[PDB]
């Protein structure tokens, strides 16, 4: 259970969608982060993989602001304190808004996987994962925006998949957080995206996954192919 409280882009801090505060007000602050109704700091599980909730978490609604970021530079995502039990991958995507992200219909977004980290050391189940490294780094995850990416308006979708209960069907817990960004500089490249409601199936091997048994077979990070 947790959420992204803010991000750093081009070295500038942007406050996120404070889901434990902003829903409890008529007129919360503007943010680059999408609003959600996930006030229990909870998740979308496999029962919702085909729901609009998987896109940006949820009942999510477009953030009002947009952060500029140079292609080829780093974004830091500051999570709230992440529980050790919730081992799993960190996956980050870009979807073009093809227009203004403040008004794009989220149901139309097609996400390209730009970063993904999974099982780091599975010598001893339940293993050490991407989220374990995030915990150790002041509950912060980092990605690089590809240097060759086309300049434009994008939804940045950053997600933890907790796998502590993932041996159960629909037991994997997805924690997507979305932000509006404007990539500057860059090149001409873009991936071919996947609708949010097409990212995952509850039968995918990295979704219906047992962290507690021998990990000699590794961990197949779910979702579409990683962009190069
Ligand atoms: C740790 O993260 C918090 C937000 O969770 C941030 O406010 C603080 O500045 C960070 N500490 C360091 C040393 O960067
Ligand atoms: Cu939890």
């Amino acid at each position: 259970h947790g959420f992204v409280s803010g991000i750093v882009a081009d070295g500038k801090y942007y406050g996120g969608y404070l889901v434990n505060q902003y829903p409890y007000m008529s007129n919360p602050p503007d943010t680059i982060a999408w609003s959600t109704t996930a006030t229990d700091l909870g998740f979308v599980d496999g029962t919702g993989y085909q729901s609009p909730d998987i896109i940006c978490h949820r009942d999510a609604k477009n953030g009002k602001l947009t952060a500029t970021v140079a292609a080829g530079s780093q974004i830091e995502f500051q999570w709230t304190t992440w529980p050790e039990s919730h081992h799993g991958p960190l996956i980050t995507y870009l979807a073009p808004c093809n227009g203004d992200c403040a008004t794009v219909d989220k149901t139309t977004l097609k996400f390209v996987k730009i970063a993904a980290q999974g099982l780091i050391d599975g010598s001893n189940p339940p293993g050490v994962w991407a989220d374990d490294e995030m915990i150790a780094n002041n509950n912060t995850a980092t990605v690089t925006i590809p240097a060759s990416y086309a300049p434009g308006n994008y939804v940045l979708r950053h997600e933890i998949i907790a796998l502590h209960s993932a041996g159960n069907l629909n037991g994997a817990q997805n924690y997507p957080q979305c932000f509006n960004i404007q990539i500057t500089g860059g090149g001409s490249a873009q991936g071919s995206g996947t609708a949010g409601t097409s990212l995952y199936k509850n039968t995918d091997p990295g979704i219906k996954f047992d962290i507690y048994s021998d990990l000699s077979g590794g961990y197949p990070i779910p979702g579409p192919a990683l962009f190069n």
